[PDB]
DNA sequence: ACGCAGGTCCTGGACGAATT
DNA sequence: TAATTCGTCCAGGACCTGCG
């Protein structure tokens, strides 16, 4: 049960070429499931299909609460925390707790103090991106 | 004013689970 | 069993919003 073939990207064992080559289908590209609309490509093709719902709009999650819909069940998830209140995401710096993840992911980012995003027009530096995109709207209008 | 930051939800890679 | 497909988590955002 040995394993001779290495893939030079991740390293991954196989004890087969052929099963070295369809791997390394992932760090190329090539021969993936391919999208027909948008000609992107994705792991595998469940990954696909649930890429297939950006093009259409379909939303098969709905929320028994208040009747809103969402494109995955993770997103439901972590709406229907809002509706009971259930805030399992804090800050171990300052103790601030938040029903989504990635709002106390982003939000612990503050506490380093790094602001990667530089206004090219008057070299104001930013935190986020998207309030340097809606500082930027404030220079377009000359 | 408008920078700041939390609210909200869309997108997709990661990766074990389930299916074929 | 091996390969494919699926479910799920989770990271990384974009758009919205009100506060100081
Ligand atoms: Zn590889
Ligand atoms: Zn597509
Ligand atoms: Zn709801
Ligand atoms: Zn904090
Ligand atoms: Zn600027």
């Amino acid at each position: 049960g040995s394993k001779s073939f290495t893939c030079d990207q991740c390293g991954k064992y196989f004890s087969q070429k052929r099963q070295l080559k369809s791997h390394y289908r992932v760090h190329t590209g090539h021969s993936l499931p391919e999208c027909s609309h948008c000609h992107r490509k994705f792991m595998d093709v469940s990954q696909l299909k649930k890429h297939l719902r950006t093009h259409t709009g379909e939303k098969p999650f709905t929320c028994e609460i208040c009747g809103k819909s969402f494109t995955a069940k993770s997103s439901l998830q972590t709406h229907i925390r809002i509706h009971r209140g259930e805030k399992p995401y804090s800050c171990s710096i300052c103790g601030k707790c938040f029903s989504d993840s990635s709002a106390k992911r982003r939000h612990c980012i503050l506490h380093t103090g790094k602001k990667p995003f530089s206004c090219p027009e008057c070299g104001l530096q930013f935190a986020r991106l998207d309030n340097l995109k809606a500082h930027l709207k404030i220079h377009s209008k000359e």
